[PDB]
């Protein structure tokens, strides 16, 4: 368990074995989250955000960026997708936040809410999950994709258990984000597999 | 009746069956109206805003938005449609308002005016209405369109039995707006259908 | 005779038919002469805004506008075009001047002087107009276009038998035009003819 | 001799024809020289600024319009072209310098300087030239072609026998030049030739 | 030799000769560094920027420009490409870093730090390198190429046989650089050959 304050986790090239795996205390199956974090990168193709995959499951919660201006959230195979006014290249924060009781899915680009979208609704995301950085998983923890793989730099990223409100969203994006339960930048439980590099946070 | 105040309707998807019913003691014929309301969608092909029909009349009164920086007023099945220069995808604070005696059409897009046009000079706009939010009618209430549902948020929502002038418009765009005599937000009268999911207003 | 002061003729629809016909006490040909005005449309094809025929002369002082950011003045069926940078749609103030001794032509678009032309040097524009609003003439009084006619708002319409200096063309952008002798929106003599409403001036 | 302070050469109209010859008592070729001036046109096309010829010597010096965006200087037939971010149309004020020794080409666009180029190191510009303004020269004095004709307004001519330093230039940018030997607008020797008229200078 | 404070070198025309070799004592096989210039240039083609080449290696440390947009670092060989939004044509300043221990390296653009990427962990750029400006090398000081000649002016030049801290980039990015060890703009070592000549800088 690692304090990655200030710090990032460089994928310094496209490949298809570079990856974080990210280890949650978490045992329980997941009715509602909050997910944040800070990317740079200037990919123009699709790529994988927040790969998170369980037994037989493939996709069961996955933070997609299809295209410049577009994030899709799969929960439960199921996919949303909603666009937003963007600079490329640039730094972004991102988060998203997903709730089990209305389905309802908001993303938060920089502290600018997109429109809501819904699936899901009533569904559970699985416990004992295999989670990457860097690559998008088809299996329990493997089967990458080249062209999915995410190339730049991911910091501060916070996971939550419960849909945050906007004021905790907006702290996140300005630096200052509430301890986080699944998964917290600042007590990172990670593993490094092939060519990623941690380096100083330069670019907020 | 609610008072939605600080609160939207979410359609968190594309469906044919997803709407809202908004009730109104309207019974006698409009001859002068104003519409004012808050939306924020992603979609770029057309959709209905607000969807006003009678018995054996389609279009009776109609807020379609064609595409990106138009918006099309039907009166009695009868079209105009303004221009104006927006952001997409951005929230948007629309006012329309229609008077029979003119038959001049304003329509209002973040507290700045359209150029006017006009139709239906003379008519009045049949009362007894299905208002429906999330579908467009085709029939008295029913005969929906996959391809013309709203799918975002709405909130916001006034109207008045008058022409409203631009001071008024400008404190219903600032948030302050005059009490509303056919809908008002603050106390809707109103039947959920589907997937339709009230949540705060976070976009404002 | 009115005072329009504070209002506009509305062109509310495409047609053949509206048109606001304005009688002038010149009869006097023209040697100097400036006509200045406000216009609001959303038209992206070609239209007149005013249009000046005398007895067997077609296009004897005409202001039409082509295309977005192009601007055309024709004395005695001559022409001269020039360029602006605009938005569209955008209100605009309009005034145009022409000096017969050098020819010289002057558009000025919201106070901004655009290149100058010039066009029928030591020509006198004949006097005994027919002069109209919305539709441009083929004839003397008619053979009215559709794909010319003005859809949208003018206001503030004034016209003096002289070159105006920049001084003065500034004074009328910024609302106090110098007393016009030709055509005065504040004690104008027009009739109306087909589908053409007064309204307020809410766009300036 | 004429002080055309406050005053700028109309070209009202593309032609073959129109011009105005620019007359110099030089007798010394050119080792060194600074050209300013202010232009403002609306045309697309190529167009010809400043036409310097000498017998039996075609573009020994020419300021050319290629296109927007782009500045030409020819010195002896050989050609420098740099580019600019600039808005059309719009007026501009233009310096350029070339130095004999170095062959160094400086062009400054609205007091910027433009990436330098070089040029006919050791070459000297032939003297008794003919310049003339609106016409691109083809012979000694003649042979002009309408598609390169200049059609709108320049002022604020003047010309040095040396390479100015940029304080000098941001001085002639400002309307403060220093006095000029070669040409210059405060004390110009002038003929007009067919259509261009001397108007006040409205667009500064 | 030389203090070239104030000045830069000019490249005025495109060639295949003209060309400035960079002398310094290297003999140590590089590990870290940082090279940082100003640039200005309006070719639009490829060229190159800092041709570094050893023998019997090709590209041993290049920093290349593609396209608008596009800075290029090969190492060894190797190449990692990162983008960012610039206007053009424009002046520039670049930072280049480089550290075999982690493959990373860093662009700064304008002192905005650009996307990391990594290449060739563990290698060393080899020593007694022939470093030119204005032509890209193929072979051990020649084998030049037309189509990547730099077309434009070089100042600012700076190499430190280490990584530089943000800070320090900032510093030579608002000059006032920290003394570097390998390539001195204040002391520098050069070769003049063909057409390039020293200006002094005035578009900073
Ligand atoms: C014939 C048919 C069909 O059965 O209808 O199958 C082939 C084809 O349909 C597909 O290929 N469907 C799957 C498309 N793949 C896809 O959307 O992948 C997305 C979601 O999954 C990820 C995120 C992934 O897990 O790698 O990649 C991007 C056309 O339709
Ligand atoms: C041959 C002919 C003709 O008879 O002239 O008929 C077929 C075709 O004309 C139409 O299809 N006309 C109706 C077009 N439909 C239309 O404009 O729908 C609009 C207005 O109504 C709504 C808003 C709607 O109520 O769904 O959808 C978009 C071409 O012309
Ligand atoms: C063969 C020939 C020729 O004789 O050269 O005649 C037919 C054709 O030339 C024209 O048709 N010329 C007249 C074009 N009409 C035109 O420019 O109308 C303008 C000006 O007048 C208005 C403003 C109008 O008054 O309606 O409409 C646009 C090609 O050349
Ligand atoms: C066969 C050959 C050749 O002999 O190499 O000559 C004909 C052709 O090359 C040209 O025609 N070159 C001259 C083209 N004209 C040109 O560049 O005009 C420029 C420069 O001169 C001015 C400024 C002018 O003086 O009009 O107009 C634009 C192809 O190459
Ligand atoms: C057949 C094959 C192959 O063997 O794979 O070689 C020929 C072709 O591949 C290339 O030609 N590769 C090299 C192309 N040149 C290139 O990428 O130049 C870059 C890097 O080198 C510089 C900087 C240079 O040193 O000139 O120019 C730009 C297709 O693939
Ligand atoms: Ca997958
Ligand atoms: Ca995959
Ligand atoms: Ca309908
Ligand atoms: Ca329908
Ligand atoms: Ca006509
Ligand atoms: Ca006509
Ligand atoms: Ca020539
Ligand atoms: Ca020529
Ligand atoms: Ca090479
Ligand atoms: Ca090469």
């Amino acid at each position: 368990h690692t304090d990655l304050s200030g710090k990032v986790f460089v994928f310094p090239r496209e490949s298809v074995t570079d990856h974080v795996n990210l280890i949650t205390p978490l045992e329980k199956p997941l009715q509602n989250f909050t997910l944040c974090f800070r990317a740079y990168s200037d990919l123009s193709r699709a790529y994988s955000l927040f790969s998170y995959n369980t037994q037989g499951r493939d996709n069961e919660l996955l933070v997609y960026k299809e295209r410049v201006g577009e994030y899709s959230l799969y929960i439960g195979r199921h996919k949303v997708t909603s666009k937003v006014i963007e600079k490329f290249p640039a730094p972004v924060h991102i988060c998203v936040s997903w709730e089990s009781s209305s389905g309802i899915a908001e993303f938060w680009i920089n502290g600018t809410p997109l429109v809501k979208k819904g699936l899901r609704q009533g569904y559970f995301v699985e416990a004992q999950p295999k989670i990457v950085l860097g690559q998008e998983q088809d299996s329990y923890g493997g089967k990458f994709d080249r062209s999915q793989s995410f190339v730049g730099e991911i910091g501060d990223l916070y996971m939550w258990d419960s849909v945050l409100p906007p004021e905790n969203i907006l702290s996140a994006y300005q630096g200052t984000p509430l301890p986080a339960n699944i998964l917290d930048w600042q007590a990172l439980n990670y593993e490094i597999r092939g060519y990623v590099i941690i380096k100083p946070l330069v670019w907020v």
